[PDB]
């Protein structure tokens, strides 16, 4: 069913409350041992978000692997992303860990450091060229490149350099600055707009590592972004645009991290920037 008849039969109805429980209940339930071990503890933002034992990042050390990350691989989209939480004091040196090992290009940032006046990630990248970042519990070195301040966003050049065999890479950090402290963006436009240019970027294509997204607790907006990529994509790729179910390729995305779209408005928003996005590519 054309998902935007489906939009206005929701909408007119008023039930986009149901249809969200309706994906609680169906979502699947996997284990999350490790991330509940008691050393794990100071590694989590929050008790009741989780990576699955299945489809969580493993860091490559013997000490402890454990990070707040899942991959999600969409099999028939051919694209991967890793979710994960806003880096925490003491997980800050593990992120860039993991970015270094996963060979991710880009770092998508859904959020502001402040939000409704709490601290929703650590100051987890240098805000100056000359005063660079050490991590001493990975052995990195993290420094600003350049900045490009735009309305609704602000792309950033790092470089990451292995201090234990000083090869250097690029990394680009995408930060959407400009989603609002309450509810939902009016316009999907502006949200649109930064997943083409992290596209445009090649942070998403196969010759690299996965990209890494995050929010505060990477399920959220985090999970509005890959959902509205990977349904865009199948539009291209399929003989019928017409066949992509948003709440199907949800549930997917689903088994590999519990509670991606935390709220009724966020599935809306979601159908509404996949319908608004459906338009430039189909329609004019
Ligand atoms: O601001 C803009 N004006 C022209 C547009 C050209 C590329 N854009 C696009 O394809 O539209 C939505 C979308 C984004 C990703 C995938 C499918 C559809 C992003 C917005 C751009």
């Amino acid at each position: 069913m054309e998902m935007e008849k489906e939009f206005e039969q929701i909408d007119k109805s008023g039930s986009w409350a149901a249809i969200y429980q309706d994906i609680r209940h169906e979502a699947s339930d996997f284990p999350s041992r490790v991330a509940k071990l008691p050393k794990n503890k100071n590694r989590n933002r929050y008790r009741d978000v989780s990576p699955f034992d299945h489809s969580r990042i493993k860091l490559h050390q013997e000490d402890n692997d454990y990070i707040n990350a899942s991959l999600i691989k969409m099999e028939e989209a051919q694209r991967s992303y890793i979710l994960t939480q806003g880096p925490l004091p003491n997980t800050v040196g593990h992120f860039w860990e993991m970015v270094w090992e996963q060979k991710s290009r880009g770092v998508v940032m859904l959020n502001r450091v402040m939000e409704k006046g709490s601290l929703k990630c650590a100051q987890y990248w240098p805000q100056k060229e000359e005063k660079e970042m050490i991590f001493e519990d990975t052995n990195l070195k993290l420094t600003l490149i350049s900045e490009d301040i735009k309305s609704y966003y602000t792309v950033r050049q790092l470089e990451l350099e292995n201090l234990t065999t000083q090869e250097t890479r690029e990394i680009l950090h995408f930060h959407y600055t400009t989603w609002p402290d309450f509810g939902v963006p009016e316009s999907p436009a502006s949200f649109l707009n930064f997943l083409f240019k992290v596209r445009e970027s090649g942070s998403l294509s196969p010759e690299h590592g996965p990209v890494v997204v995050h929010c505060s607790a990477g399920i959220g907006r985090s999970g509005t972004f890959c959902l509205a990529d990977t349904c865009l994509l199948l539009m291209d790729k399929r003989k019928d645009p017409s066949s992509v179910d948003i709440k199907k390729v949800l549930l997917e995305m689903r088994k590999f991290r519990m509670g991606l779209i935390q709220t009724a408005d966020q599935l809306r928003f979601s159908y509404l920037a996949v319908i608004e996005g459906a338009k430039f590519i189909m329609g004019d």
